[PDB]
Formats: C-alpha cells, structure tokens, sequence
C-alpha cells in the first residue's frame, strides 16, 4: 500500500571542504611532493566525498546511503586532528531546516556554522532520514524486504537518538528544530515504532503463535502511543505524522485484540473472544470515521465483523457463554523485538579514513 512514515532530508549549500583543510597541511608536514602534497589529494578526495554524500538530488538505493554513512564516518575520523580549539578555521556549513518550509514572506529557514559538530549532527538526521525512505520504500509480503525495512528502522531509530543527545554540547548554538532533541526523539520513536510494526508484519508471515503475535501488536500500539503523544501540542513534523501515528496506534491495539481473540477461541473462552472482538471493531469503526482520508482499513473490519457475526451467531445457539467487560479481561502482554541501533564509528561499511596516518 502507501502508509509508512519517512523523513526528508535537509538540503546544504556546496562548499569547499578542501581549500581550508590545504592551508593547515603546513605543520608537521614541511617539503612539497610527500605526506604533505598528498594528504591535500585526500582533502581534494574529502570535499568530493561531501559533493557525493550532500550534493546529489538523491538515490534512494544501497549506494547513496553508504555514500552518507562513509562521509559520517569521515568528519567524525577528522576533528581529532584539526579545529580541536579552531580560533579561526575558516569553514562554514549551511543547511536548511528539513521541515520549516519558512514564510515565503521572507524565505526558507536555514543556520550557518563554522563546526564541525553542526556538520555532521546535520549529516546523520541525512544518513536516518534516507535509511527510513528506503525502509518505507520496501515490500513487506516479501521476506528480504521485511529485514531491510526493520534493520534501516532502527537505524534510524538509533541514529535520530544520537543526536538528540548529541545536538546541543556538539554546537554553538540553539540547532534549527528540525534536529533539536524533541523533534528527533520524536522521529526516534516514530521509527522504534515503525521498525515493531515490521515485526509484527513478519510474525503474521511467519505464520507464528496468536498469542505471540498479539503481544508483538500490543507493543507496538504503545510506540505509537507515546509517539503520537509527543506530537499532540506541536506541528513541527509534517502534517500526516500525527493523524498516521494517531490511527496506527488504534489499528495496533486491533491487531492485539483480533489476535488474542483467536487464542481465546482456541482455549474455548467464546465470551472472551466476542468481548475482544467487539473491541477489536470499535478501535476499527473509530480509525475508519476519523482517520479515512490516511489509512485503509476496510479488509481488517470485514475479517472482524464475520469473526464476530459467527462468534454470537453460536453463542447464542449453542454455547451461551457471558460475554464479560473489557475491564474485567486480564491485560494483553508486551513483547519489543526491536531496538535503536546505537552509532558507534564506523557506521560505513569498509571504512578507510583518507587520513589515517595523520
């Protein structure tokens, strides 16, 4: 279908990386023609890695991620060496906010800096944000895909937290909010959530136990519960990310009640299993009125409603079971098969620092 949350990327102006990272090769490094003259081939080399990773109206494949994660790994290898104190280093990295489209009253939303903190706090939302386009971008009646799209996930998941906890001692000043620690806690748990939801999806695959796969739904609905809580009082995320999380939240919990039904049935508790059907259809009915225009919900509320037609037709003809109050039905349990993905450098696949003996 079409309902996965994704995250565009900010866009940079280019830059030359180069030029000031010649100018303070003259150090330890005297004659020309030697580690001197090279190491600017690889400086030369670097600021055509940037123009890669930053530059290029995107690829949304294996190869431009690998790409971004390569320059991550790059910048993180180069502060240790260079503007480790900077009382000048003259170099300036401006990007755009990824979501403040601005007031076309007076233009985009943009923050320039000298740092190199700045720089790649703005390069890893970039390395999240394309790992969600590619995990949303993915067929999940397919077995690879559904791997794909849980490993990028939590990835993005990971990433997103790193720098929320990163942002604020990695900078100068107050970040654009695009990458401020609310924002991307948010899109952290956005993608935890999303990441579940795969392994939901995949459980349904694996033709897995009932009981397992309610609890793997159960907490997922708690994801996209909290996530759609961080974003009730603010509009800083596109305007489909509330409604989406809001809706997925109660599909979540449907999926937790159909399923736990289904054992229900199996353990020939009928009452149980109309009192969590119903509920089940009432999550549904809310999502399907409020929620139309994001999510389709049609083919779940029919698999419901024959599940539960059938249910009362034979209680009440046979079996006679009281169907209880929800609040009298112990609690769905909670499984998590999920994590964010901590960033530890490298992130890139066969990293080589082009400035290793330095």
């Amino acid at each position: 279908m079409a309902t996965f949350i994704s995250v565009q990327l900010k866009k940079t102006s280019e830059v030359d990386l180069a030029k000031p990272l010649v100018k303070f090769i003259q150090q330890t490094y005297p004659s020309g023609g030697e580690e001197q003259a090279q190491y600017c081939r690889a400086a030369e080399e670097l600021s055509k890695l940037r123009r890669a990773a930053v530059g290029r109206p995107l690829d949304k494949h294996e190869g431009a991620l690998e790409t971004l994660l390569r320059y991550y790994d790059q910048i993180c290898s180069i502060e240790p060496k260079f503007p480790f104190s900077e009382n000048q280093i003259c170099l300036t990295f401006t990007w755009k906010d990824a979501f403040d489209k601005g007031s076309l009253f007076g233009g985009s939303v943009k923050l320039a800096l000298a740092s190199l903190g700045y720089e790649k706090s703005c390069v890893l939302f970039n390395c999240a944000a394309l790992a969600s386009q590619i995990a949303a971008e993915q067929n999940l009646d397919n077995d690879e895909g559904l791997k794909i799209a849980a490993k990028h996930y939590q990835f993005a998941s990971g990433a997103f937290l790193h720098i929320k906890e990163t942002v604020l001692s990695a900078l100068s000043r107050e970040p654009t909010v695009d990458i401020s620690p609310d924002t991307v806690g948010t899109l952290s748990l956005i993608m935890l959530a999303q990441a579940q939801e795969v392994f939901f999806l995949k459980a349904t695959r694996d033709k897995m136990k009932d009981a397992i796969i309610a609890k793997l739904a159960n907490q997922a609905a708690d994801y996209f519960g909290d996530a759609f809580k961080q974003c009730q009082y603010k509009d800083t995320l596109p305007k489909e990310v509330f409604p989406v999380l809001a809706a997925k939240h109660c599909i979540m919990q449907a999926n937790a009640e159909y399923h736990q039904s289904i054992l229900a049935k199996q353990q020939k508790k009928f009452g149980e299993e109309i009192a969590r059907l119903q509920h089940a259809a009432e999550l549904i009915k809310t999502v399907a009125s409020r929620y139309d225009e994001y999510v389709n919900v049609k083919d779940f509320s029919d698999k419901i409603n024959r599940a539960l037609a059938a249910a009362k037709k034979d209680n009440d003809f046979i079996y006679h079971d009281r169907v209880p109050d929800l609040k009298d039905l112990d609690p769905i349990g909670k499984a998590t098969l999920v994590k964010s993905t901590p960033v530890n450098v490298p992130i890139s696949q066969k990293f080589t620092d082009l400035f290793e003996k330095m």
